[PDB]
């Protein structure tokens, strides 16, 4: 994989306008709603029986913040996401046995959330940069399976 | 598959507020930009070597209009997408040999387009209804292969 | 989708020569070995931390037998897999929350198992018929999600 | 990604028993038969209108030999497939616009061909090594898209 300098600039610049305290819960909650089978990885998170329960669940919001904060840190290591995600790959793959295909689904949900928060600013070219970003994150997190 | 009455209400309701003519060109254009290999099916449209050339291209816009018009008409037949798309499944599969994965990618870009236009109105539930929709469209379009 | 008379003849004909009891344990066992994350749905079967422990495990063998038996019975209803698998789609989707991608992975392993057992008899055409079959099984099993 | 030494030994040892002059055409022909839309990338190859035409087509056989000879060379660089496939990624991605998902399908077809040629020798553990191998090859060939 390879990020162009324009990919870097776009990822870094859009991410600087993202409010992680909102986006985190919105992204994980949306994943749990839209692709419900992913809820089986979060039985300890309490009520996930309805969309309103999921989007208002305080554990979902707290954990989505963690997710996006790790992504925010990863954006400072665009040219070595594999090394940067190595310990999270061991966690998700050797420990939790998360299906690699779900890392792609979360990427799709993040892209949706960015489209919602930025509207027209999320141009085709910007979406392409971020589609490359979430695909590279999925590849880096599933590395222990590969 | 099966659409719920709530899925139908959401799909019909949001689609009535879509500008098919612009949304179609935006959806096809984004597909070509975000998943570049799809450009190989549209060599006759012209130079598609950049986002600006793709999004400014009149044939992309005119064809996107056809695509979303057809999708719109399918929304009158949500319990029978397979039958309603039978002729277009023969065209895409037996004559154009479009990879079935590409029907899913176009569906994913439409969902991004709807998220951009509708913003916070595209709640997790609404996205779930549309994810189901674009999944069912891709199944109906690839029926000839299955 | 649609099975051809040649698809039906091939599927029924080869399946009559399958040893469901051994093939089922081999198919489930391989799924668990080749796509390790699937082990998380079968924690109650015991230690699945190696291929030898998985392939020697009596519960894997006994459950694989159920899976292929059910598949075998579905082969009596090739024009109506959705209806024939309705109850198992509710079980897998609404209760067990099995990711839809996993139904496709089990289908891919069954095709490998059939290739191992039948060798040159599993010609490209025969594989095509079975690929269609295991694709249609996965669609019917994930119907509750779509 | 990471190959274990056991993965290396298995990949190298099985590959040494493979007859590329047969396997090459059998693998590409099978891909063209089982996933027919891939035939659109080979219009110059002549008759691909039937399974017998495809499996007997001399261009398909000649090109499948090239494919597996490149893979055979790649097996001598297991720990750097990305660098080893860089020029083929530029060819397949920037030039030919092959869908990354097809590189996974060819991997699935190769695994089928190995299962056919080796039968029981293709144990679950050996399949797992080779599933990792064809997945890493798909990732290395699609690198220019990523
Ligand atoms: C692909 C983007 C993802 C990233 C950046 C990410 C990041 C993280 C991080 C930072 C943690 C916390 C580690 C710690 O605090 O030490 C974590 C925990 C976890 N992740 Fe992810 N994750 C991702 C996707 C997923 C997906 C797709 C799933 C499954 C649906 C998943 C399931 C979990 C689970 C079950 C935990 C542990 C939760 C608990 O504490 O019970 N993650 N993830
Ligand atoms: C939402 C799913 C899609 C729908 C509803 C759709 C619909 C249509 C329609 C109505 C036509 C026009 C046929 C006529 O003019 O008579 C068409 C043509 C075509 N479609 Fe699609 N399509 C879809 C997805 C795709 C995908 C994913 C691809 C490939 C990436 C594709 C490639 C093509 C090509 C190559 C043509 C012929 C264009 C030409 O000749 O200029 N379509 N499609
Ligand atoms: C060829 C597709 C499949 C078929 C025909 C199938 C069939 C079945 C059947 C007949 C049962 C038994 C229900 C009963 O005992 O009443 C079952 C249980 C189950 N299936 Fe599947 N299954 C398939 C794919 C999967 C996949 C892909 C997974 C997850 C990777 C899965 C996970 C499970 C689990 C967790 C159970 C419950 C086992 C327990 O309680 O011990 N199945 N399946
Ligand atoms: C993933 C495993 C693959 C490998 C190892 C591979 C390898 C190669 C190699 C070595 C060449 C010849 C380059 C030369 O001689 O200089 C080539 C050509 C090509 N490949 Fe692949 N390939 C792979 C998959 C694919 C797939 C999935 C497709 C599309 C269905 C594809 C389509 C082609 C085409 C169209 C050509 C040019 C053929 C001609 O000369 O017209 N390849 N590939």
């Amino acid at each position: 994989g390879h990020f162009t300098e324009e990919d870097k600039a776009t990822i870094t610049s859009l991410w600087g306008k993202v409010n992680v305290e909102d986006a985190g819960g919105e992204t994980l909650g949306r994943l749990l709603v839209v692709y419900p089978w992913t809820q089986r990885f979060f039985d300890s998170f309490g009520n996930l029986s309805s969309a309103s329960a999921i989007m208002g669940n305080p554990k979902v919001k707290a954990h989505g913040k963690k997710v996006l904060t790790s992504l925010g840190d990863a954006i400072k290591h665009l040219d070595d996401l594999k090394g940067t995600f190595a310990q999270l790959s061991e966690l998700h793959c050797d420990k939790l046995h998360v299906d690699p295909e779900n890392f792609k689904l979360l990427g799709n949900v993040l892209v949706t959330v960015l489209a919602i928060h930025f509207g027209k600013e999320f141009t085709p070219e910007v979406q392409a940069s971020w589609q490359k970003m979430v695909t590279a994150v999925a590849s880096a997190l599933s590395s222990r399976y590969h």
